[PDB]
């Protein structure tokens, strides 16, 4: 019943900011909650819990995060196939300045239509099957490295140094490996990010559409 | 006023089957000439009326058309901006085989929905500037060229020699040194061609919404 | 023991007339087979013997010559390490007309210098760990579909249709997901092949004093 | 007489430190300063003197040293010209902490080797044709811009978000529209920098029989 979407691109490409204009542009931030028709899945929602040790190495930014081990792709797709059957599910909260699951969950309500959005979320055929339209937002890797320094400064707590070491040896070759090839199994490359308002305004209409029946 | 949408992406990307999709799938086909609410204009309609000389080498595989200066910018600014003023208009027919514009013209009424497709549609910025939407179609060149090939035999009356000489020597350097950069004016990447889809559709879906309003 | 150099790049990026130029300019066409000291060996001497089934396909285009199993890695190495010991060995000749391999051999004699070149020669670290020199040829992928058609047409006996059909289908992605990914491993890359005289002459002058000691 | 090598690469990608590595091994930097037989030119060095105004946007991040019009090109023509005319040539000293033009210079004698580097080393045509070989340092933008973000800070005495400002308006869109275009000029392409001692030893090698006759 629910249209899925399926929205990737590297890190800092603007991938939650496209999302969430895309939301926020249906009215759904004034919907009731329990009644949302339109709602956003994160890939990161669904980290994996860190040991002590790898948590010490994630501190010092030498834990991969950009691997699909990194993430708990059961989780992933069973989530995902509860939605699709209609099912109330719950779903983590993750928190990158501690790189722990918080205690409190979202609880996401019946939906008519879900973007589910993520570094890796096209790099699993089983999940991938499950959308019905895959976007890419596109955006140069010198570009997204520069606002992911500027976001976890920011943000995140994170420095500089660690920042770009964590991003040479994990997320670079990782993004190569295992995100890049991915593409190829987008159906529309949107380029801008959240500053492109007509491909933006182009899944709004087409979402309002779907919801309109 | 119409709704312009410009197409650009290389030669043989799908500009042409992109555009002939979105009108038969929008019904366009099954409606008489007069009435036709969506137009398809093509570039390629503006080549320049070649000198003596230049059809010579143009015959040998040896003539520039993937320049700029090789279509009448001029007339299509004029052409479009017509359009744009809910003028009719005539438009010349080119003939590839001969390398020549026909005597007979094409009539085009005053339609709601224009979708201007080329190699080179978004090289000026007068005409960029007419277009509501921009979308370029993105394909390998290596996949285009065995398009193009296959094509260019069947139908536009030429060998595979010359057709990879002329490829090599011109339309590749072209692409690269005019094409490829406006990409970066495309409001939406339509990967692939008229095989996808989900990105025919959207396409499909956001006119038919302009047509009711 | 010898210098072994190894040269990959796509099909027809330029490795054979690359490494056929180094040893016509070393003056190594003019000493008797015996007396070599720079010798070629090409992984196409090496393709595995197919099943009726398989050649079945090949004969339509339809078997995948371009994937890493097509190649004999086992004989590949213990005949590369053979030549590092120093021993005269036999090489298998390859037929690309008839996919198959022919009744005769080709003595390898010690050589000073080995040039291996193909598709996948870095693909395995056994075997990449053997060349003491890496070469990439990197040639655009549309410039090689030009030189790959001409070239199988009049050297391999195929069809434009199947060659075309047999690129798309296998090669491309093969070289995407196998070759590709394996330029990393080069230590110099050499871009458009045999025209580039002044990366031939590097190469040249390199052999040339291992020669002299 | 003088055997000319130009070096290009984007900021950051190992030009200055591979010709470094390679006068070393030549042994240069223990001869006499009027007898040395390799010398590297630096294109920065002719970085043109900034006016009032400019100096007050450089201070900011807000001038563009990336475009051909920050280099006095007639300077950097006439004096390769001079060099390979064996005269003896005095090179202005250029100063990134105070975005200014020293008082000191450095005088280069006769050489027989002249290893000129600079991210536009083969933007002008008449240059180019002075080297006799054209190497170029392949870095990826996202590695070279972490290693420009920890340089400037580190032995420029820039500010983070000034650098990532300054990289995001002109750096990169200056690459790409003025340097990458001139890849294709390069004899052979050098992938990771500095590190790459096979491609070092190789060129250090050629060097030294282009020296002994
Ligand atoms: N179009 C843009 N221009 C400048 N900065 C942007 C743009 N889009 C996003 N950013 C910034 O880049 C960072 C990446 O944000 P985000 O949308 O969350 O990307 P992603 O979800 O792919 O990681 C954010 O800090 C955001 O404020
Ligand atoms: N998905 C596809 N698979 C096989 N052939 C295709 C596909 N898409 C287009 N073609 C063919 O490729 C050629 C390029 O066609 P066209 O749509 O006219 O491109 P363009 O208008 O950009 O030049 C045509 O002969 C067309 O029928
Ligand atoms: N610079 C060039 N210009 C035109 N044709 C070329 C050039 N270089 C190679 N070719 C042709 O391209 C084809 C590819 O040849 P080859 O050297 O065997 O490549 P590879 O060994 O990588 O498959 C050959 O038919 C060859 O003669
Ligand atoms: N191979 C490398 N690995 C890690 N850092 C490097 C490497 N090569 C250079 N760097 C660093 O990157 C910066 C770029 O240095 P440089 O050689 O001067 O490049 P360019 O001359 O192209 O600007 C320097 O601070 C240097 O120490
Ligand atoms: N604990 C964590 C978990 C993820 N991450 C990073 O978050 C990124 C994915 O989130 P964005 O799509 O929001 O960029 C990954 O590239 C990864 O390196 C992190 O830096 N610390
Ligand atoms: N007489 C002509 C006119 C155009 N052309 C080619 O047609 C192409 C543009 O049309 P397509 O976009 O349909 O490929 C150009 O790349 C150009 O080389 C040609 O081959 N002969
Ligand atoms: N029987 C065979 C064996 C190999 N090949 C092709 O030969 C190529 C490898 O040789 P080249 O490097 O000379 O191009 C592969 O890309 C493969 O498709 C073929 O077309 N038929
Ligand atoms: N005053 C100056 C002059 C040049 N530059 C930078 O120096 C770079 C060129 O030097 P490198 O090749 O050493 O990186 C340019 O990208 C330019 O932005 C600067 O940051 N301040
Ligand atoms: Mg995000
Ligand atoms: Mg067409
Ligand atoms: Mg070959
Ligand atoms: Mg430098």
């Amino acid at each position: 019943e629910p249209f899925l979407i399926g929205v990737s691109g590297g890190t800092a490409s603007g991938k939650s900011s496209v999302c969430a204009k895309i939301v926020q542009l249906l009215g759904q931030n004034e919907v009731d909650y329990r009644q949302k028709q339109v709602v956003i899945l994160s890939q990161d929602s669904f980290y994996r819990v860190l040991t002590s040790e790898q948590k010490a190495k994630a501190l010092k930014g030498q834990f991969n995060f950009d691997h699909p081990d990194a993430f708990d792709n059961e989780l992933i797709l069973k989530t995902l196939k509860e939605i699709t059957e209609g099912k109330t599910v719950q779903i983590p909260v993750y928190d990158f300045v501690s790189h722990s699951r918080k205690e409190e969950t979202v609880t996401v309500y019946p939906a008519d239509v879900v973007l589910f959005e993520g570094i890796l979320a096209f790099y699993s055929q089983e999940v991938r099957d499950l959308f019905q339209m895959k976007l890419f937002v596109d955006t140069d890797a010198d570009t997204r490295l520069s606002r992911r320094v500027l976001r976890d400064i920011s943000e995140r707590g994170r420095d500089l140094e660690q920042i770009l070491s964590q991003y040479i040896t994990f997320v670079k070759p990782a993004f190569e490996e295992f995100c890049l090839p991915t593409k190829k199994y987008a159906d529309v490359i949107i380029p801008r990010g959240a500053d492109n308002l007509v491909a933006i305004n182009l899944i709004v209409q087409h979402i309002q559409d779907i919801l309109n029946g």
